């Protein structure tokens, strides 16, 4: 109940939501139906529409008009947009020339820069170069401000996951919003677009930025407005509430437009029809910085524009069925559209088998438009998996595809031309970002960055302290003036030994053989020297990886490599190894094809033995350093150490030798040399930050030998690529994998041909950003080189995506 016989008088789009059952005339009392009898007639006032004319001029107040034209309306804060455009002679924003912002210039009274957050929901990044001709406003932001090609959004790419996603820096997986349809176990609850489950608290987790700034005493614009209230309302609202007195008047604000998504949906993203909803976005921003240049404040307050999503060309032609694969689908719950998630319709029902449902829609049919993964086994770059509210059985759909459940639920639950959800690599998924302001640098482009990290600069932008979230902080300091954030390099926790040579032979039992028993101060003092590190300048180029937990690890020199060999996990952490331009690779010698050798620096008792992967039938062994690349023949005994070995499945071995035999050295070859660190992962409960060892749920059978989740490899070159990566001078070049471990490549489905066929495009899904490794094995990378803190964390935040150019 709420008893809606008070007023809104004096009150309209008051700033405190006030408890029931009084009844509310804030900017969200309409979708909770709670407004008071009067909220349309004193606070959605629409009389003589939104635009001065030359006969308002010097008007007499009438209170009943949707804005003003009067005198006093400069002291009232409540002028139309264009009062001093069209009563007092000035220009319109957009047709003045763009001028260096160097510092703020505010009215008296202003503690800080305001912030204003102008989203706009379904904003393709191409839109900026393809409406460039209807968007001037726009184009103005973005030619003078600071701009990227495009921001990357979230997955799933869908409204609430993305601008929940924006306000928190929060991956959907932990603050909740991971789909626009939801049913969390433990509430037994549901959430929906329509309805009102989704007001409760529960479901919302994190920090938003309108809480961090109230908590830290800066006060806040309510950031929602309910879908009545229309667009030119939102703009004279928040530039009434910039009038505001100083102790009331809030720092951060926010604007939403629905549109593009509306149009899109219906239109297709480059319908003929979408040219009017960017015109209407664009006059939008122009009343805004209008309305900002009339209360003097252009020049102080920064600006985002920021979307939250694009839009893809999608049709009813273009679904795939369930039915037309499974014969139980009346068994199964789908959650549907550009991403399926499948649950069990009953949790009554013991004969429900996700792994049946799983084989039923793996590579069933040649042209097959989705693919289905058991939650944990996304890639990694997706964060989609640690959340009970995330079905452990995910569809991930190709772009341009719907999957439903049967075709009734299409033509009974085509109306449209245009979706989003699709993984958040695909570049019809990707958004828009533009800051302007003071704050800002000015005509500056800079790099594609994720969404994640927006979080981390509004903070920045309002002086305040951000809550622990997902984003690298000072990884955007690039796009600053000034309010960089100085971050400091963690702390190494655990420091490394330096082990020689201490056992004979003969007290390994590890049941291990090698044919190396076919033996010179020229060539042994030489060797000496590569064990106790004369190479590792060549093959180490950004100093050792620092290792950020407490553990008990060695480094291990030689030739070719050097490694990080943990006596915890029995295995290196990492290995590294420089592979220049003109490498050769060379095969491995049939008399060694089983050769393991027993690593005298290291003792019996924490080395793995050859034994537990004689009597393991499902379990064979790989190399981090590869045999292949070995730099002589003497060198690659090396390779063959003990504490070279990890555990692979046979399936993986596939795709693992193809990466080290072929793919190093095509990557040296095209990038003039590369920087390659490998190593293990394990994340058995999928919640992307490194296992301890009391939570591997496997080990190489009757052995204390965890077995990896994932491999990882980091490939680093110089950006200038006429320099060979082991001599750069400047900037550096990554890209990165997170590589599932394994035991079958159902995953590929053109795995029984050629590795030629199918590894790579495994390897590019499976892409990564450094700082995805760095949460997954607890280790800091790029610790010693030439350039400055920020250009390196902006490098761990890179991703390669592989997608042709926008
Ligand atoms: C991306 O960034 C995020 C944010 O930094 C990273 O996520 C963080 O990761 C930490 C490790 O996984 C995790 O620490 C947990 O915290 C547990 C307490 O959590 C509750 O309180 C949180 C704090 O709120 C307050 O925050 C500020 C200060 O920062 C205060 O001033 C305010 O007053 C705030 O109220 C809160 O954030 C958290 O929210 C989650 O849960 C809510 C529902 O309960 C959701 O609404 C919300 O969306 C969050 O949900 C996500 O996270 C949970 C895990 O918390 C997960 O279940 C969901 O799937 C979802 O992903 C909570 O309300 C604390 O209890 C944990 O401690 C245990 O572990 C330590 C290990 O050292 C033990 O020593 C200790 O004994 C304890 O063990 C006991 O429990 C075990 C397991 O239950 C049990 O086996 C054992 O035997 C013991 O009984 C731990 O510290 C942070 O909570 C988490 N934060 C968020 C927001 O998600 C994330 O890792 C990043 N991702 C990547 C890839 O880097
Ligand atoms: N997060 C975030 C965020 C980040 C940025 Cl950058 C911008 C914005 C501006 O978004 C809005 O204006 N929106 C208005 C639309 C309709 N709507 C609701 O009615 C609603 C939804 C959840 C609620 N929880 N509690 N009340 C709620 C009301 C939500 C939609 C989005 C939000
Ligand atoms: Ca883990
Ligand atoms: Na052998
Ligand atoms: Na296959
Ligand atoms: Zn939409």
């Amino acid at each position: 109940w709420t008893a809606t016989s008070g007023s809104c008088k004096g009150r309209c789009f008051e700033l405190q939501e006030v408890g029931p059952p009084d009844c509310r005339c804030d900017n969200l009392c309409k979708s909770y139906s709670s407004c008071c009898h009067d909220f349309d007639e004193l606070c959605l006032k629409t009389a003589r529409g939104w635009e001065c004319t030359k006969d308002r001029c010097g008007e007499v107040r009438n209170e009943e008009n949707a804005c003003h034209c009067s005198e006093d309306c400069l002291s009232r804060g409540d002028c139309c947009t264009n009062y001093q455009v069209v009563c007092k002679g000035e220009s319109h924003w957009v047709d003045d020339d763009c001028e260096e912002i160097k510092v703020p210039e505010c009215p008296a009274g202003f503690v800080r820069p305001p912030l204003i957050i102008f989203s706009v929901d379904g904003f393709r990044a191409s839109y900026m170069k393809k409406g460039s001709k209807v968007m001037p406003n726009i184009e103005k932001l973005r030619s003078c401000g600071t701009h990227a090609p495009y921001m990357r959004p979230v997955y799933p790419t869908k409204t609430f996951p993305n601008l929940y996603t924006l306000a928190t820096g929060l991956y959907p997986e932990s603050h909740g919003i991971v789909g626009n349809s939801m049913y969390d176990p433990v509430f037994d609850a549901s959430f929906h677009l329509r309805g009102r489950e989704k007001f409760n608290h529960r479901w919302w987790g994190g920090q938003p930025l309108w809480i961090t700034a109230t908590k830290q005493g800066v006060r806040a614009g309510t950031f929602f407005w309910s879908v009545s209230i229309p667009h030119e309302r939102r703009i004279l609202t928040i530039l009434q509430w910039l009038s505001l007195p100083d102790n009331e008047r809030p720092s951060v604000y926010a604007f939403y437009s629905e549109q593009p998504d509306f149009s899109g949906h219906k239109y297709g993203p480059f319908g003929p029809e979408m040219t009017n909803p960017l015109r209407e976005i664009d006059k939008t921003v122009g009343q805004l910085m209008d309305g900002l240049k009339q209360l003097r404040l252009h020049r102080c307050v920064n600006v985002i524009f920021v979307g939250d999503h694009g839009m893809e060309d999608v049709t009813c032609d273009r679904t795939e069925f369930l039915s037309n694969y499974l014969t139980n689908v009346d068994d199964i719950t789908l959650v549907p559209g550009t991403l399926g998630r499948i649950r069990a319709k009953s949790i009554n029902n013991s004969k429900y088998d996700p792994k049946t449902i799983i084989a039923a829609l793996t590579c069933k049919k040649p042209d097959q438009h989705f693919k289905p993964y058991m939650k944990q086994h996304l890639p990694k770059r997706l964060h989609y998996a640690n959340n009970r509210r995330i079905e452990d059985i995910h569809l991930l759909v190709d772009r341009r595809w719907h999957v439903a459940r049967k075709p009734l639920d299409v033509y009974k639950k085509c109306f449209f031309q245009g979706d989003h959800g699709f993984d958040n690599k695909v570049n019809s998924m990707q958004t828009v970002f533009v800051g302007y302001g003071p704050t800002f640098k000015y005509r500056t482009k800079v790099p594609p960055f994720e969404n994640i990290e927006l979080y981390n600069v509004m903070c920045d932008l309002l002086g305040l302290k951000p809550a622990p979230n997902n984003g690298t902080h000072g990884s955007l300091n690039h796009l600053l003036r000034t309010n960089t954030f100085r971050p400091t390099m963690p702390d190494e926790v655990s420091r490394p030994n330096y082990p020689g040579i201490m056992y004979l032979q003969s007290e390994f039992d590890l049941g291990c053989t090698c044919d190396d028993k076919v033996e010179n101060k020229l060539e042994e003092l030489n060797k000496r020297l590569h064990t106790k590190g004369s190479t590792k300048e060549r093959h180490l180029l950004y100093g050792r990886p620092a290792v950020l937990y407490r553990t008990s690890y060695d480094i291990l020199y030689h030739t070719d490599f050097e490694s990080g060999y943990s006596e915890i996990f029995l295995m290196p952490l990492w290995t590294s190894y420089t592979i220049s331009k003109q490498a050769e690779v060379s095969s491995i010698p049939e008399h060694l094809t089983n050769c393991v050798r027993p690593d005298v620096r290291v003792s019996p008792g924490f080395s793995q033995n050859c034994l537990a992967y004689k009597n393991d039938k499902q379990m064979s062994y790989g190399f981090l350093f590869p045999p292949y690349l070995s730099s002589s023949p003497e060198a690659k005994y090396d390779a063959f150490l003990v504490t070279n070995m990890v555990p692979m499945y046979p399936a993986f071995k596939r795709v693992w030798a193809y990466f080290q035999r072929v793919l190093v050295k095509k990557y040296a070859s095209e990038r003039n040399g590369v920087n390659v660190i490998s190593g293990p992962i394990f994340d058995y409960n999928y919640d992307g930050l490194r296992d301890t060892e009391d939570e591997i749920k496997q080990y190489v059978e009757g052995s204390s030998i965890p077995v990896p989740t994932h491999y990882y490899s980091i490939i680093t070159s110089c950006l200038d690529f006429t320099q060979p990566a082991d001599k750069c001078d400047g900037p550096l070049s990554v890209s990165s994998f997170i590589l599932p471990h394994r035991p079958d490549n159902d995953e590929s489905c053109n795995s029984s041909e050629d590795e030629s066929k199918w590894v790579e495009e495994l390897m590019k899904m499976h892409t990564a950003r450094v700082r995805d490794i760095e949460h997954l094995t607890g280790l800091d990378f790029y610790r010693k080189t030439s350039r400055s803190y920020s250009e390196i964390l902006t490098l761990k935040t890179y991703l390669h995506t592989y997608e042709s150019e926008i």
